[PDB]
């Protein structure tokens, strides 16, 4: 029922999902000067060189690559966190419009979408439980940037057109990940939640400073999908992201000066 419409988005969610305004809800806006930077924080560990792909998916909120992580391939690990996390799936957020389409913002400044690198905390032994726990899952977002074309997008938006409506899938085997991310890996890091139902509060988020940059072709792929089923009336999916929700009693640090 929950999407992203005038009577079914993020306004609606609190209805059946009361965490919705809850103490840790993402995203959030990102104050670059009211951030702290904490020495104490160590550095992130990305290791995606074992990442296995599996599929790519339209799944009527957003497209999502798949992961085998059924073992210790791809893990994030260092930072804010304790313990090995693994790469289940990553998917993006985006606008209508360049101007839009980040969840976190950063001085109020949206972003023209957000990738989210989702990983789950192996002590849990299975998503479904990690969701349950406050530090169940580490979500990695990296904000995007319309400019120069990001090649290791490219074999990504090169599928979408088979993909375009709810519940169609395609084999997405041998992407690497790493061709996703900048340069460098300084980061916020704040206690959130899922920005999607079940808005779960289960999440440490790291949010990198750098951004990448996509070509206006390749954001212009995200914007042809569709939130619809086959045969339903066209709904494009954009806009799928929720907006900034308060911070209340938490602290966002940074890893730099
Ligand atoms: N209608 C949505 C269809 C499927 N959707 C949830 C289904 C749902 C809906 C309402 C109530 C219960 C369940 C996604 C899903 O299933 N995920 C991904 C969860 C997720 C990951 C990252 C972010 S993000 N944007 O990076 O913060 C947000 C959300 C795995 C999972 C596995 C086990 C769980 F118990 C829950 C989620
Ligand atoms: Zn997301």
């Amino acid at each position: 029922h929950w999407g992203y419409g005038k009577h079914n988005g993020p306004e609606h969610w609190h209805k059946d999902f009361p965490i919705a305004k809850g103490e840790r809800q993402s995203p959030v806006d990102i104050d670059t000067h009211t951030a702290k930077y904490d020495p104490s924080l160590k550095p992130l560990s990305v290791s995606y060189d074992q990442a296995t792909s599996l599929r790519i998916l339209n799944n009527g909120h957003s497209f999502q690559v798949t992961f085998d992580d059924s073992q210790d391939k791809a893990v994030l690990k260092g930072g804010p966190l304790d313990g090995t996390y693994r790469l289940l799936q990553f998917h993006f957020h985006w606008g209508s419009l360049d101007g839009q389409g980040s969840e976190h913002t950063v001085d109020k400044k949206k972003y023209a979408a957000e990738l989210h690198l989702v990983h789950w905390n192996t002590k849990y032994g299975d998503v479904g439980k990690a969701v349950q726990q406050p530090d169940g899952l580490a979500v990695l977002g990296i904000f995007l940037k319309v400019g120069s074309a990001k090649p290791g997008l490219q074999k990504v938006v090169d599928v979408l057109d088979s993909i375009k409506t709810e519940g169609k899938s395609a084999d997405f085997t041998n992407f690497d990940p790493r061709g996703l991310l900048p340069e460098s890996l300084d980061y916020w890091t704040y206690p959130g939640s899922l920005t999607t139902p079940p808005l779960a509060e289960c999440v440490t988020w790291i949010v990198l400073k750098e951004p990448i940059s996509v070509s206006s072709e390749q954001v212009l792929k995200f914007r042809k999908l569709n939130f619809n089923g086959e045969g339903e009336p066209e709904e494009l999916m954009v806009d799928n992201w929720r907006p900034a929700q308060p911070l209340k009693n938490r602290q966002i640090k940074a890893s730099f000066k």
